[PDB]
């Protein structure tokens, strides 16, 4: 119900260590050097449809103030994707949701990509491990 | 640490089938389906926390907020709490507040706006 790719996210980053949790748009939660961030959450079927075609072979990038990774990546890092400013409405941690299919040979097993500020980047590598 | 009494607000909260929750305004609540920040602010007299006049008129409506038990202008200490935040839970000790009829000794100064979603979660 949509609910199900937030849920999976909230599972991801507890394994990783975060404290994150879920809210009924329908938004997750995240703390971040012991502050908490929204969370806006996208799914889409395909790259084409994600605007990610041409930028899962870049990650991990830094553009426009944003840090865009896969979930699963900790290696060292331009506008920004189409439709992706319009889908962060506020919020400052964008989490994109493709099939596993499409990013795992880029290396995202998990199928996330997280757009997360820069600022925030030193605070989200500090909390895993 | 005061964090003691925003346990305290949670699990009273809670109890009132209220979603909230304390954070790793420490304290958080679900009315709407919206999260709101509330400032938690104890007090060991009325007189420290402005609210000696106001025990006897509460349940009220001032200044756009409506002043109640957890169970005309608001004073000035209270209007810059609630300023950030946007709901204010002020503690006293009970035996201040049980004479008036706040028998957990917790006031809440929650915005007109919120009060028909507050009403609809209880």
């Amino acid at each position: 119900k949509g609910r199900r790719y937030e849920n999976e996210l909230v599972e991801l980053l507890k394994q990783r260590g975060f404290t994150a949790w879920r809210v009924p748009s329908s938004d997750v939660r995240v703390m971040l050097a012991g502050q908490e961030h929204r969370v806006e959450v996208k799914m889409r079927s395909t790259p084409q449809a994600a605007s990610a075609t041409r930028i899962l072979s870049k990650l991990p990038f830094s553009c426009q103030g944003y840090r865009v990774f896969f979930l699963e990546a900790l290696d060292s890092q331009c506008k920004l994707p189409k439709n992706w400013v319009r889908w962060l409405n506020g919020a400052h941690i964008l989490a994109v949701r493709l099939p596993k299919r499409f990013t795992s040979p880029y290396g995202g097993l998990t199928g996330w990509i997280i757009v997360l500020p820069d600022t925030l980047w030193d605070a989200w590598r500090s909390e895993m491990s």
